[PDB]
């Protein structure tokens, strides 16, 4: 249905693009039966449709080593019809051809450099002398011949398009020399082939704007007319621009630009007479696409506007789009970022009816974004684009192209020894050898971060899961939570289950529960969002809703995310306990994320994890399975879990064989992690003490410390104390308690 | 433009856009548009005079005009374009489609029934819609890329009812565009139990748009207002989930604090907004999820903080007041702290009708079970009666998260199963006993007593 | 060869005092490249659209001559978050930048520079790769940074025997 108009549908006309062993710049060679089945014979003109609105036409030639499903073309024809190795392209006879009356051709300004002798004798002379070549306006050809070959384009071709190289057509190569910029630019256009994800909206496109173009008559048979409206909204760098750059290459219809700002200027109702002249110079060329960039520039909501001219100007637009004349053959198209912020008349049906959802790209479209951006780099064979798309979780498509680049410098900084920076020129070797590598590509993935979490970036201190020692249960289950839905999503839908995305961290102070936060940010494949306790809370009546609002949007936009809230019980508190807090602000801050977590909104790809210290005082509603689905009760270590715990801190630090942890772990009853980790570098400092008062003795006899031994642990254990009392610890036992007491059964079972 | 109509007589002045020369004056920040105003009104009055020149104007928004324009003597007579009705909506589906080439399976009274707030600019778009669907269907047989197009298939060009009911799924209203939001695809039997309030419901939202006549024959306003509360995790939102997929009448959704805006004045304005196209897509269905945050006990704010939380109370109460008992608006807040509503939005005339949506009990827990597990497959050797008998004061949550362990140690076990048989070379069809015996042993009770 | 494009964009955000504007005198200094200079409240205007038209001036005239190198400093006044700012002007501004950094026209050869006090007020679009690829943190010198930059400094002054540039770096 709508995927079918990128279909080609494979017919026999479209063929394989193949490299022509022989076959000259002006010639092509097929298959003989190919032949056959075209009806076509040996030395018919033949005009073969190319990418971007480029065609060209070569001489038939019969060749065993072409394929039926292909077509040898030699690289001049693969440059003037702008077509890759691979493509598809269709074959037919030119209609009518005409010799050429005369023929205008223009060389590139870096061939004719150092060219002593005249282009036009040199190379003009002898290749068209005789030549029979058929020709298009805007195809260069390359001439061999003096001390370097010569890029040939023939800028006017008499008649125009279609013509014929004879000996009496007069040859001239007056004029500037092509730019060979130009040429390149030429070259860098982007294409429908270009956009990568978003299959469904590039159809949708192209049967807005395509479809009427190529096949009015259906529209006319039908007696509907199509949508003459678009609007393209997402998130920054989910390619509405390179769309609307795609559809202005490859139209045949005018394209008229505007910018939003662009149309302000000085003087009174001038913004109204561009608007005109734009519209009205669109009209005159029939059919036209108005490309609106940045609309929301140009079109606030007329309600919210507090100046006179923007209402003026969008109430321009309005008459303009809708009036009682209406528009003859114009499609608009317009990119804005904040759809919302559109005056709603304008979203209408007359004006813009079509809107078109430009989405973050799912992982298979950033795989084919990947293979699209990277067709043209210089690659190793040891590259596997398929990791690096499971690797990039949130990134949108701009994001990949940051990653390329940043690979490429990468690869380009290995080769800095062998290049000079001062020299002028680079060794050619170097060059050959320079390329990108699966190196490169996991250096750039270590450094990349999308481009929505650049305002929330929080430096780690790159804590590893085997630094925790003990909660291996829970450190299961984390790996578990944060695994499952992303790498198994096919279980979970032959179950037809959602999976759980809700856990909450109570306990003792000095358990583990930001240090689980720290490995899961440093370690788990997902993007982490760390949101400290009142830091979304600000003075302005309503703009602490909207930070809570924007940073729950920020992390649907990276799906898959972790929401983190260190401090839980600050941010959500019980309701209606506040003597003042504004006019209620905690309360509609508690509010909304209630309303944020479990809504209406269909369910996305973000897991919220919250450590509280008094998970009393949280809200109940907040608690609510559906909003941290699982609670998870982080206790004081036991005499396992404390010598797992002081094995994790020593492992770098050298200590002496004789210290045992186990007799430490035995008689250290109810101290924290945090305890041990104190005594350990109370230990440490000891042995600073003791390593420096050697130095200071060894300068003074001038005028030791290996490792840490059992004495210092002696010490340590001297000043050592007790960090949780036991009435706290009887507290989060009763909360625990009155928890299993819910749960009514340490055991259960079936009746059988 | 005044001197040439009188030139020629009789004449016609049509004012597109009238709000873009007409502001009200003291909201004008300039002199020169002021002027215009005051012109405006100096040729209308002078208008007066004339023989045989008559001006219309035609706005958006009627309340941006200035009020002299509306004083009598002045736009004496105003017309008010109310969107179609079904009967409306028909007619201009008759007309719009005399042009296209329908066929004979497609009758347009059931297209103008299952319409609810297209005002004719949907309608043309729905049309549209189908022929670009009909075009797609034959869209296979010739291709684009393909210069022309075969005769059979211009002639086997034709649009269809199945065409209609792809663009009915696909259609919404214009002005429900500024404010839709996905919501998941939910039935009255996805909900378990709440047998009576599904009903309740039902009726509420089906009797004042289908039968107003036995409410003006008994003589009887209908009951606009609907106000849920109960413990969190009962099945507020999933009704009104339910009520957003199922029902033919528009949905707003809105959060309870999301409308709320530090500016001086954008608040109300975004309450009269939000009012006005709830209106507008009449029959609509208004809900304010977590009503709590948004109606506060009055003279709290007052005493504490700006205050501006009355004022936005205050507008929601005189615009809930202000639209007419024919206006086929109904309001849903659901909140699960009743105590701090402010009374005044509880007092007769106003979310008039309450609903308790209780702890579910023990057929209901069962058939919640029921429910939870209706796509997933399950051995036929665990029994959910017994699970409900165990779960004595289980929220519907709390049964739904057991259903979800279950589920993922389900998932665990063919994982670590999977990964033995590669480990090997280089299981669980369905959820079994053991599976929600871990479950039941993780389980815990939401909602204390 | 390596077949992309070199980075376009580059952001320069640290406390003050650090050396932003001082690299891009550097900068300014020790390139063989056009060089223009934008003040952040400089180019806009109490008039309307004379904002805009001095944005495209500056880029348009930076366009002409190529190679050529942008700094914008003080970019946090001139490009804040247009869903925060009120003002119709500022968001016009922004969205003009928007568009003269990357549109449907892109800029060939010219590469834009930026330093900012609080790069966080800036719009979430600038920061994203087209506009700005990378963002290059200034931050605060540690003991042997200090010491370099103390022998930069003193290289000038006139010094005696008895100074000792490592223990000022210390005590510092
Ligand atoms: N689908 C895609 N396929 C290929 N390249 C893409 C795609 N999406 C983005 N890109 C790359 O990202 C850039 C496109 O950014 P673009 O100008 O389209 O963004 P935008 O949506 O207009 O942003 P803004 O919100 O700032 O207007 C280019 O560098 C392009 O190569
Ligand atoms: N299981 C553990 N393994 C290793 N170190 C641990 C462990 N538990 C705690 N620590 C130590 O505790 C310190 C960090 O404690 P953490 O941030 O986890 O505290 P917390 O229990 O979350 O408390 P708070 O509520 O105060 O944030 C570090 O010194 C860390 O080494
Ligand atoms: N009757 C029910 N049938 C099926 N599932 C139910 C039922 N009641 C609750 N659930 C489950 O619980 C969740 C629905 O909770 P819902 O959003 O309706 O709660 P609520 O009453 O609005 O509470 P809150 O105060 O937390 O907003 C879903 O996960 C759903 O599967
Ligand atoms: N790294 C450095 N090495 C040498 N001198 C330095 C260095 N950093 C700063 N200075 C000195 O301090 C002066 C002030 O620094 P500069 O003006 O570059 O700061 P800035 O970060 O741009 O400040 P602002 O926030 O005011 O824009 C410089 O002109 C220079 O004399
Ligand atoms: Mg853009
Ligand atoms: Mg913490
Ligand atoms: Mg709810
Ligand atoms: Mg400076």
């Amino acid at each position: 249905l709508s995927t079918a108009i990128l279909k080609q549908k494979n017919r026999p006309n479209r063929l394989i693009v193949d490299e022509a062993i022989n076959e000259d710049n002006s010639v092509v060679s097929l298959s003989q039966p190919k032949m056959d089945e075209l009806q076509l014979f040996r030395g018919d003109t033949v005009l073969l449709k190319g990418k971007k609105r480029r065609e060209a036409v070569c001489i038939v030639l019969s060749d065993d080593t072409c394929s039926d499903e292909k077509i040898r073309m030699n690289r001049v024809v693969r440059n003037n019809l702008r077509v890759r190795l691979g493509d598809v392209i269709s074959i037919q006879p030119c209609p009518d051809v005409k010799y050429g009356k005369r023929i205008h051709v223009l060389p590139i300004d870096d061939t004719v450099e150092g060219i002593t002798g005249n282009l036009f004798e040199v190379y003009l002379k002898p290749y068209f002398l005789e030549a029979y070549r058929p020709i298009r306006k805007g195809d260069i050809f390359l001439v061999r011949g003096g001390m370097r070959a010569v890029e040939f384009k023939v800028v006017e071709t008499d008649p125009s398009p279609y013509c014929i190289v004879a000996p009496d057509t007069v040859i001239h190569c007056e004029g500037e020399p092509i730019k060979r910029e130009d040429e390149e630019e030429s070259l860098n256009e982007v294409g429908y082939d270009d956009i990568g994800g978003c299959r469904k909206q590039l159809a949708q496109i192209k049967e807005m704007v395509e479809l009427p173009l190529r096949h009015p008559a259906l529209f006319k048979e039908i007696g509907v007319k199509p949508p003459r409206g678009i609007l393209l909204y997402g998130p920054p760098g989910t390619g509405k621009t390179l769309i609307a750059r795609a559809v202005a290459n490859e139209t045949g219809a005018f394209f008229f630009l505007i910018n939003g700002p662009e149309i302000m200027s000085k003087l009174a109702g001038e913004s109204e007479s561009n608007l005109r002249k734009a519209f009205e110079e669109a009209e005159k060329n029939a059919p036209a696409i108005i490309f609106i960039d940045e609309l929301d520039a140009i079109a606030p909501k007329r309600e919210k506007t507090h100046g006179e001219v923007e209402r003026r100007i969008v109430s321009q637009l309005l008459t303009l789009m809708d009036g009682l004349k209406q528009r003859a053959h114009v499609i608009v198209m317009a990119a804005t970022n904040r759809p919302n912020s559109i005056d709603p008349a304008l979203r209408r049906f007359g004006r813009f009816d079509r809107e078109v959802d430009i989405g973050i790209p799912d992982a298979t479209g950033r795989l084919e974004i990947l293979q699209i951006h990277t067709k043209n780099m210089k690659l190793a064979d040891d590259v596997d684009l398929e990791q690096v798309a499971n690797e990039t979780h949130g990134h949108v498509g701009a994001d990949l192209a940051a990653l390329c680049s940043e690979a490429a410098l990468q690869a380009i900084r290995k080769k800095m020894d062998l290049i000079d920076l001062e020299d002028e020129t680079i060794d050619a070797e170097v060059m050959n050898s320079l390329a990108v590598t699966m190196d490169d590509f996991r250096w750039a993935l270590s450094q990349s971060n999308p481009s929505a979490l650049r305002e929330t970036v929080v430096e780690v201190p790159q804590v590893t899961w085997e630094d925790i020692g003990g909660l291996e249960d829970v450190k299961r289950e984390l790996q578990e939570l944060v695994q499952y839905p992303v790498e198994h999503p096919d279980k979970f839908l032959k179950f037809g289950m959602t999976p759980s995305k809700g856990v909450l961290f109570y306990g003792p102070p000095g358990c583990g529960k930001t240090l689980l936060a720290k490995a899961i940010a440093n370690e788990c494949q997902a993007n982490f969002i760390s949101i400290k306790g009142p830091e979304l809370l600000t003075m302005w009546f309503g703009e602490s809703e909207a930070n809570v609002r924007e940073i729950f949007d920020k992390a649907r936009q990276a799906a898959p995310c972790v929401l983190f809230f260190d401090q839980l019980d600050s941010i959500a508190k019980a309701r209606g306990g506040n003597i003042g807090d504004g006019g209620g602000a905690a309360d509609r801050v508690i509010n909304q994320i209630l309303t944020e977590m479990d809504g209406m909104s269909t369910k996305k790809n973000v897991f919220i994890i919250g450590a509280t210290n008094r998970p009393d005082i949280i809200d109940p509603a907040i608690l609510r399975p559906g909003r941290l689905d699982q609670l998870i009760y982080i206790p004081l270590p036991d005499e396992k879990s404390r010598v797992a715990i002081l094995k994790a801190n020593l492992r770098k630090s050298p200590v002496a064989k004789d210290v045992d942890l186990e007799f430490l772990a035995k008689m250290t009853n109810g101290f924290s992690g945090a305890d041990l980790t104190e005594i350990c570098q109370r230990a440490c400092k000891l042995a600073i003490r003791e390593s420096i008062e050697s130095e200071i003795r060894r300068e003074r006899e001038r005028q030791p410390v290996p490792e840490i031994r059992r004495d210092h642990f002696e010490e340590a254990m001297r000043f050592a104390r007790r960090s949780v009392s036991d009435n706290d610890i009887r507290k989060y036992e009763m909360f625990a308690q009155t928890l299993q007491q819910s749960r009514g059964f340490g055991s259960f079972r079936f009746p059988s």
